[PDB]
Formats: structure tokens, sequence, C-alpha cells
């Protein structure tokens, strides 16, 4: 995935806080991840993938192997289940918990990385470029 | 109530899509209110006051004695019992619907009408300029 790999700062967001409300998060948590401008840093050391997102409030990390279902806990502290496959150049990311699941895609677009969420119909589109 | 009576126009509004979740609409009800500017039309007939909503997409009018509770079907179509009193110059609602309920205030803040909307700690601000 060497298309993803650098430094990326949040450009635009759509649709977020929306996303947010379907997924169960809180409204402090909302309202704290809105005012948040994140970083995200993508590595690859292998064939583990290392995606972090950093920003004033939290931290988050994620280290996988393409393919191989992994146990996450989300910003909003979700424990979910987590598999990401690289499909038509995009990673896409299922987190599953409770019976419920939700998709995460991250695609590159022209010069941008941009990141879809999709959960029940909802979908926030947030685009990231360079630092 | 005569320093609520005209025509108004909706300027500002402030957290109003989450006070919507909190109140249980829908994702497209909430996406029509966030597009609609509404005008609020306020007339004082004899002891009978009414407030007019008036947008694009849906009209709600009431028409209510100060005091005396009575049935009011809102712009998302929730069947509830609203008693609206005037305290400290401010016209105080309170609707109650299936054991919950939810408290608009409007009052005159210089030359704009404020509305404030509280539902369970939730709070919204929609400020109005005369038309
Ligand atoms: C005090 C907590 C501060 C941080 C709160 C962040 C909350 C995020 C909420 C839900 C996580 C959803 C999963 C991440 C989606 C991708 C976001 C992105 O990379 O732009
Ligand atoms: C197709 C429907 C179009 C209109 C949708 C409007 C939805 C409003 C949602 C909930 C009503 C809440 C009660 C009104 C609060 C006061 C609003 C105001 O006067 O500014």
């Amino acid at each position: 995935c060497d298309a993803f790999v650098g430094t990326w700062k949040l450009v635009s967001s759509e649709n977020f806080d929306d996303y947010m409300k379907e997924v169960g998060v809180g409204f402090a948590t909302r309202k704290v991840a809105g005012m948040a401008k994140p970083n995200m840093i993508i590595s690859v050391n292998g064939d583990l993938v290392t995606i972090r997102s950093e920003s004033t409030f939290k931290n988050t990390e994620i280290s996988f192997k393409l393919g191989v279902e992994f146990d996450e806990i989300t910003a909003d502290d979700r424990k979910v289940k987590s598999i990401i496959t690289l499909d038509g150049g995009a990673l896409v990311q299922v987190q599953k918990w409770d019976g419920k699941s939700t998709t995460i895609k991250r695609k590159r677009d022209g010069d941008k990385l941009v990141v879809e969420c999709v959960m029940k119909g909802v979908t926030s589109t947030r685009v990231y470029e360079r630092a």
C-alpha cells in the first residue's frame, strides 16, 4: 500500500456527526471529535501496516496484516473485531461488534486520501491532504 | 405578548441537529429541517395567541390560550400535549408525549427573538430578527 504511506492532515469533513450518532457515540465525545483536526500517519514494515491517528485529545494506533482479523479498541472505546483488505487499490476496513458492523474505506483520489465511513445507510466523507 | 407580535426570519442556529437527534427525529427530516430557513409569525386575537412557522417544506400553526393544555402535532409528526405560559416576559412551552418532555422558550433579547430548545441536557439556540 505504497500510495498510502505518509503523514496526512484533515482538510474537510461531511456528515461525520451523523455517522457518529448512528454508531452510538455520546454527545460529549461527538463534540470533542468535531473539534479535532487529526493527522493520519500510515507506514508499512514487512507485512504489517500501521495506521496512527493523532490529535490533542486522543491518539489511536492499529497495526495489522491485510486479511487477518484483529482486536481494535476504537477512539470512542468500542472493542471491535476488525479486518482490512486491499481491494481495487483501496484499504477496506470492516469493524464488527454486538451484532453490528460499519465499513471504513480509505482510498486515493487525485493527490488526496479520502476516508468514507458507512453505518446503516448514513455515509460520511473526510478528505485528507499530505502534511 | 405584544413584544412578540410580528413576522420574524431565522438568522442563526446552534446545536439544532443535536436537539432533533435527542428528540428522536429521523435522518431525512433532520436534513430537511437543517435546510429550512423558516419565518415565524406571531399574532394575538382576544386571548388566543397564534404561532405559525412557514417554510417551503412544511408550515405549522398552533393557536392557544396561555395556561390551557392543548393537543399539538409537531413538524416531525409527534402528537404531543402542550402548555405555554408567560413567565418573566418569555413564552415558556412544555411538550409532553410517551413519558418524555422538552421545553421551548421564546424570549426577546435586544431587537431579536431567541428560541431556546432543551431536551435532556442538550440545548439548541435559534435567533430570529424582524422580517
Ligand atoms: C476524548 C475522545 C477524543 C477523540 C474522539 C474521537 C471519536 C471518534 C468517533 C468514532 C470513531 C469512528 C472511527 C474512525 C473513523 C475514521 C475517522 C478518520 O480517520 O478521519
Ligand atoms: C418534511 C418536514 C419538513 C420540516 C421539518 C421540521 C422538523 C423540526 C423538528 C422538530 C420540531 C422541534 C420543535 C420546533 C422547535 C422550534 C424551531 C423554531 O421555531 O425555530
